[PDB]
């Protein structure tokens, strides 16, 4: 999906389609600006039924 609901409950509009580095727990997502940034796995709340 294209929305990342996070720990704080805030819905982040994403390009979607995130890549998680499962060796540490960093989630590489794409923001609206087309930015590939990494957030915390624990900060990832609701993406979709995984």
């Amino acid at each position: 999906d294209y929305v990342m609901a996070t720990k704080d409950g805030r819905m982040i509009l994403t390009d979607g389609k995130p890549e998680i580095d499962d060796d540490t727990g960093l989630v590489s997502y794409h923001d609206q600006q087309g930015n590939a940034m990494q957030i915390n796995r624990d900060d990832v709340s609701q993406i979709i039924e995984r």
